[PDB]
């Protein structure tokens, strides 16, 4: 009927790291502890939280405990041995929920039983019996009526109308495209979706790039496809507009090197922050992309890309995976209150079809990615596909999903020998 | 808990005087008594009324020639004033009512004991606990006389009725008029492919719905966030374009006219939950509750795809499938019509909707939307809602205009 | 090697509901107890139940084990508090007897080699332990002799000659159908399978309104799909021939309104019981038909539909939940002895063929259902298909399986706007 | 447990006479020595019968050349008389037999320890005190010598009878007279389209079985039930129709033909389990019991798509084969034929039934039904037999009689 084993990595979990705390906060409340030396920990944990907030120790806690007079201490560094990781933190919180439920249930059971017996009116006992059913369906989010929803709405309106931007948001670098999406909004998660070798690694770069040059502002990326050192490598190839294939190969002319040489200064000058981590769980990429904003002040956040996350437990079907971490990455943006843009890939079906060009049901076959991205953008090359049409050199950007607008195509052009993106005339 | 002497003299009073057994059955019912013989009496004697009124004891005798004569006469001598009556009557009832408790009570320890996912025992405890307080017994059958009498009432009500509709109204006349209107207890479908203005629809549903019947809703939106979809309706009401809204555009004539949309909405009352992936158990537990405590007599899901059973199932169709049944069971529990809208993979028809996964067969009316000038020719400005599935019979097609820009949709 | 919290809620369980006692009885026997104090309990209750049947107390029980001096009581309270649900007993029930197999196997393995150390005859040894084997693997449903079932055939027979009846068991109240059908008769299993808007809703009405009429006998119905006032408002319109949109529209006319009042006073007449609870488990609807059963004597029930029912535990293919469903409802029909009908639904692949009536192999689409359905009646209306057959009004009942004869059809009157079948002539 | 100088002096009495070593081989193996050297002698001197009978020892120094020769003079020297001799292998065999029964103990033991479906852990437990109880040893390999002496015997047995059929009979002539019968260990599959009459051919075979030969049989009747499936036989034996049976339109000169048939019927030895969903494990357990107790040389399965494996497999094709070899390990065990009757999804063939999960490759024996009047003509009375797969080769065609009303198999 209940399982300390488990509630001990609750309280040990939220002793070692003060960040943690919030977290059980979400799954778990006092009462969910069957041990009463349990809720008194729960209970002064929490409201020390909230006053010392991130910077909570160990003799601090331990000169709190006194003051109160509520400490008596080997048994709270035994539950801080006890400390566990924040997947299995997340379970365990899961299995404690469970157990305080169940008994919840039993216990109102039984005194429906005993008030029975006795002698009381029927309607007064069901109907705390619904009010004793909802509270333990409460303990979690829920409705909002929309008077309180109007006025955030309105108080958004009003920042777009005081704005002097051009662009609300940050800027993609790409004028015609920028201009009819509105740009990228804090809180979103932007979908950049082609099939392989269409160029969207080397448009993610593009974006960096001129998010960093023209607007001054910081970034990060989550390389999982390839490393800093060839993303870098890259980046220069673009700038300098020295062909990435002489550079790769060792071919380069001594002008050619003080090209690459000032472009590495200049690169430099920006801030951009990589991680080339190869496979990343949605667990991961969080944590290090919190402190990655804590530490540093990121405004925007790229992963590349999408099918090479995995999800803290995998699962058998394919598509539930993607689903899963495709809503985390969501959650994440929101949360960081910042744009987050993830690359996905397309399926070979995508030129089993005349058109030649990427439709929405060819990101369905990856899973329910849709359902929760705030704007989603495809690449298409026809020019890929072969040598003849005289148009090449040019890459179309399709708009599939647009929250502010309808269904819309930009035209760019693209360099195939320095991978680089660029305005149209 | 019942007392045979209390309920036996209730049966006895009933043998003394044929008026006395109409104020006994208007109290209580042949269920509340605790003994089979007295039950089986109480059977006789309230099937004696319908085909000799008042013979108070050769009747007992000819129920007793097709079917313990000393026995009910020892009951004919208890017996009490029909003051008296009225008051043992309600201890009768109120015992069985301690019964159906104590049994509930049992039933809820036995749910706490099982292995489930607590919030599906939370759910199964929660539809026992309101079954019971409605019923008031535990059994769930009723005899046809009792519902044919309410359906009776209810057909009172209809005719009285000033229609227009006896359901919940579209605001959208015509397609109001070919369909008898949203009823309590069944589930109905918003089909069509992306951007077709599905979305939209229901907004413009739940609007005309707050604002001229004065009626609640609720909308679980599992897509577009709390905050978008609002912009939306305030985009609808104001008639500024989204584009201009966002852009910083907009100029202080839109404006104020937002903040009068803003206030105007604020009036309504409207429930929100967007929760990006919800299970449908979790659905119908905050469904549960919304229903009992702001009493929301309509309920839209956006949209269908993004629901999930509490146990995965395989493929896909089979896994879709349990969910429509399952919203299905939400609109017969909360007794309001429940609308859940789904996307589609000329017109489009009722094949498209099946390699969705079957939903046809578990809708009681199915809806599809279709813009010719989306696909793009010839002038328009109109957008057609199709009926594939009505239970009456017909499939039947409904124009109307929509406004590319506004998202709205109007009658022509 | 055992386990106790089982053997505790099994006890437990029993103590509180008389009825639970046979249940248990069938999964295990007095021995399968590891504990002599269990063994007695259930020793005493085994006997108690067929002694005083249902109605079995505490104070009774208390009662007879004083009369015994078997008692000497705290314990048994405490027994009766862990007592667990029905589906819950089944479970437990049955791991209670994997662990006692488990120790009767290894005892039969310690008892052999201690024999093989010993000097005993290898014959005597292996036999003893064939028997050995052959007790726990009775411990359960045998083998019949025909000489018994053949006893028990020829008195079925007797009772077929000696009926006055044209239809023995219960008439559907369609004379053609009814004749060659031969009726239903109690403890089988009947299936009534069509296409969605193919009035299998309304034939069961029909069924049901003919048997209460004609028969002056009572019906049970569960109504997963529709409503209970719905069911009963189709069937006024049935009984009234007012056209059920105009009810619902709620358009009529003081006379239309005296006909709907005089058939709602008939139908008070007829004794119907319904329950409209959406979503019923197997568990679920065999509690209720079997208190219903006992209360209420009912000599039907139907049904409607089968796909809305679940198994008491999800399954993941969806064939086996099904076939399970199936599986119980004849068990159930079985027990209760009387016939019941449980109506199923047609895939989209019946009307994909040039025939478009219904096939057995459209019903196997649904999983192995009519393994044991004892008779299958299926529903089509080539109107429903389209205006132009000058024919339309008609509806056709398939007869595809059948114990007593071949495979035949039967033609009658179906009218559309009062949803009302009808004999034909 | 065994003795080094009992079995010892076997050794030695084969050492001194060449006639002693026909009478422990009679009673005794090499498997039953407890020692590798005394094993090895065994072997050797066995070997040596064959290839000088009587040279007692110059051929052990012959064998000695191309594999302890002071050692088996000790050995000599130890020796007992012939009445003596056959004391000793008697107690050399019942030490060897306690052995098998330790390692059997062992081995049950291990079986409970382990993790399995408890009727799994009953079954496996059941073929291993079979085995060892029909083997005496533990160990299951056969040398050919006695593989090859047994099966010349049988071929005496084959030889001597009077066919007809060296196997079970079907009761149809010709049938019978293209299969060589239905021999014990192998599978036999009689499928057919639904109402082909293959439950009533089954009935014919097995009444035919208990009738002439004078054979007990079992069948599995997962279809219908076991009441049901008994009137078939008597309106098959009677010649009276169902439906007149069930109809109460019977007359007293039909009723005692039924009676009559009922009283021959109880004579013969039948038995039939209807449980509706059986997993193969718990018909092998049931079968097995069957088999001992009331030893039946025959056992029917109807149908093959009811029954269902221990663990399920995925999706059904897999599943359904896996019943297919379980049957057939079935037939094996039991040294039985075993006939599973399975269902179809011009005339019937091969590839048909490979649709429905593959069985042909695990069936000794196929047998399909086709009733050409059952589609729908010609003058007609007839349904045909045909047979897919034999073991010996050739697939050939069998017409039979068959009566709708009575549903009756009979030979032309
Ligand atoms: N190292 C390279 N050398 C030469 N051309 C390249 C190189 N990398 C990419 N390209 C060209 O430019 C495009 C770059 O796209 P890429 O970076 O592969 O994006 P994605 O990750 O979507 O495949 C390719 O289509 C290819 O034609
Ligand atoms: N500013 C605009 N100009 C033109 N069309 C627009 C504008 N804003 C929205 N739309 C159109 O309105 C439609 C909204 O449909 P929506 O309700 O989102 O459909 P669904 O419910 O299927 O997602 C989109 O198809 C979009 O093309
Ligand atoms: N409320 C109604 N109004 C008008 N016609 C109806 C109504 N309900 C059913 N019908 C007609 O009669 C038939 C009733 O069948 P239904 O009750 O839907 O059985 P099923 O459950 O098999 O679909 C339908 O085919 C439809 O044409
Ligand atoms: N009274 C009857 N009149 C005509 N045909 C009948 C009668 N009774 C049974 N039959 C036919 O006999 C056949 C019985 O076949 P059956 O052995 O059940 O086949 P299966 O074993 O494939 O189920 C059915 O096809 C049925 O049509
Ligand atoms: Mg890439
Ligand atoms: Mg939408
Ligand atoms: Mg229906
Ligand atoms: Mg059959
Ligand atoms: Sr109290
Ligand atoms: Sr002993």
């Amino acid at each position: 009927p209940c399982d300390e084993s488990a509630e001990r990595a609750v309280l040990g979990s939220m002793l070692e790291d003060p960040e943690n705390i919030p977290l059980v906060l979400e799954y778990l409340k006092e009462e969910d502890f069957c041990i009463d030396e349990h809720k008194l920990l729960f209970r002064v944990l929490t409201n020390l939280w909230s006053e010392y907030g991130n910077k909570l120790d160990f003799v601090l806690i331990k000169d709190h405990l006194e003051k109160k007079n509520l400490l008596q201490i080997d048994w709270l560094e035994e539950l801080y041995e006890e400390a566990v990781s924040p997947d299995t933190l997340e379970e365990v919180c899961k299995i404690v929920k469970q157990r305080s439920a169940q008994r919840a249930i039993i216990q109102l059971g039984i005194e429906l039983i005993h008030k029975g017996k006795e002698n009381k009116d029927f309607h007064t006992l069901i109907e705390e019996a619904q009010s004793r059913i909802f509270s333990i369906a409460e303990s979690s989010t829920q409705f909002y009526h929309v008077k309180d929803v109007a006025e955030e709405v309105i108080e958004l309106i009003y920042k777009f109308k005081s704005s002097d931007r051009l662009v609300t948001g940050l800027p993609s670098g790409f004028t015609e495209l920028d201009l009819k999406t509105t740009g990228f909004h804090p809180g979103d998660l932007i979908i950049l979706a082609a099939r392989p070798g269409m160029g969207k690694t080397a448009f993610m770069l593009s974006i960096i790039y001129n998010l960093a040059k023209d607007e001054g502002k910081p970034s990060a990326v989550f390389s999982l496809e390839m490393s800093k050192e060839q993303l870098v490598m890259r980046l220069l190839s673009m700038m300098s507009e020295v062909p990435l294939f002489k550079i790769r190969s060792g071919s380069i002319s001594n002008e050619d090197l003080k090209k690459l040489e000032a472009s590495a200064i200049e690169l430099a000058k920006y801030d951009i922050y990589l991680d080339d981590t190869p496979a990343l769980t949605t667990t991961d990429l969080r944590i290090r992309a919190r402190k990655l904003r804590k530490e540093k002040e990121v405004e925007f956040v790229a992963v590349d890309y999408l099918q090479l996350l995995r999800p803290p437990v995998r699962k058998s079907p394919r598509q539930e995976e993607v689903a899963e971490v495709s809503r985390n990455l969501k959650a994440l943006a929101k949360e960081l209150r910042i744009p987050v843009m993830a690359l996905a890939q397309l399926s070979r079906e995508v030129e089993k079809r005349s058109d030649k060009r990427p439709q929405l049901a060819d990101l369905r076959e990856s899973g329910q990615i849709e359902q929760d991205a705030d704007l989603i953008l495809f690449l298409h090359r026809p020019e890929y596909y072969t040598k003849k049409p005289n148009e090449q050199g040019i890459a179309e950007v399709i708009i599939a999903k647009q929250r502010q607008g309808p269904t819309d195509i930009v035209k760019l052009a693209f360099i195939k020998e320095y991978t680089k993106f660029a305005n149209l005339e």
